[PDB]
């Protein structure tokens, strides 16, 4: 069946470098199929009003590099002085929570997913045992717009951002402020998107940790 | 005597309409804050409030059991149909799931926020937690910012209004950046609070009240 609804992800992370990646925050945006076929404008495009939230900051083991630090604005130290444990089982049931209150089946989208976004969250839910509903598909809009001009440059959020919607992104830099981003990005080219996503999701199930 | 709270966790509520009709939620947002954040609100260069970085944050949309006012959907944006259009189920054990998960990620103790809470979100977060016979943190706490306030202004010494919408404007001149929901309204709700955050920080430290001792505003 198509996905029913759309969630709209991007995680920050640290130890990659070593191979230890460990997730540091993560935004999810759901927003049914609906709101995104029949995207709203007030002349410019607005998010939908019907749309779920989660953002979850997560003191990583390992550090930030100065470069990753300047830009998320986060450091492993300051998540611990906010408090926050590490990827556990209370994210894994806030995610599932989450991921339950949306009309099925999802669709996982993440910019550059399934070389960063996709495999990293699958090694913290394998790490941890946990599995997404087995239906759950996914996207990633970067081979997407590739794909979709080739039909017919950068890639980046900051680039195809600029390109679409002839300024930059007064989002902040962030997990959230990236796929609030995103979803603009996505809904500017929606049609296509939603074209591509029936015909080139993949099983989440196919999804390979990084371990 | 209150416990000193770690966490503050900022919310508001959108509903189907005011007590007499028994009213639903239909969108919640909460914003987690750790009280290191309140202490010391970080301001850019410019020198204006910015929100703390490390934030926990969800919103969740629900269709009510029984319908909108005329009222309530003007000013929330929502009507049962957009919300079944998308697929969302009522107040359920989904959200109490989500919910609980969300909290348990706080160091508690917890104080929840909540704008005119003692009367409304307060009162009716817990009849839609006691339907489902959903328990928060033990040691949690409320606090509302409108008898805070108004408390704080009586002891220091305008303005006449103590509406979220009001004291927006007198603290910061300008309107809010929000979304007229219920995510906007907490971000409203959190800028106010950082504007005199020692006040109110010290006003939790002794007046904040025990969740457990709060009631539902109605019987499901």
């Amino acid at each position: 069946p198509r996905a029913e609804t759309f969630v709209f992800l991007d995680l920050e992370a640290t130890g990659l470098p070593n191979m230890d990646p460990e997730i540091a925050e993560i935004s999810l945006f759901a927003v049914h199929r609906s709101s995104l076929e029949n995207p709203e404008r007030d002349g410019s495009l607005v998010l939908p009003r019907v749309l779920d939230k989660l953002t979850l900051c997560m003191c990583p083991e390992r550090p930030f590099t100065a470069k990753a630090s300047e830009i998320t604005g986060l450091s492993s130290e300051s998540l611990m002085h906010c408090g926050k444990a590490g990827f556990n089982g209370a994210v894994v049931r806030t995610l599932q929570g989450f991921l339950s209150r949306q009309e099925g089946p999802i669709c996982l989208v993440a910019h550059n997913g399934f070389d960063y976004d996709f495999p990293l969250l699958c090694t913290e839910l394998q790490r941890l045992g946990a599995h997404l509903p087995q239906d759950t598909v996914c996207l990633d809009t970067l081979p997407a717009l590739r794909g979709l001009d080739r039909a017919h440059k950068s890639y980046s959020l900051a680039s195809l951002f600029h390109r679409y919607f002839q300024a930059e992104p007064s989002a902040a830099h962030s997990a959230e402020g990236d796929v609030h981003t995103l979803l603009l990005i996505f809904l500017h080219r929606a049609p296509e998107l939603l074209a591509w996503a029936d015909e080139q999701a993949r099983s989440w199930a196919h999804i390979e940790p990084m371990y």
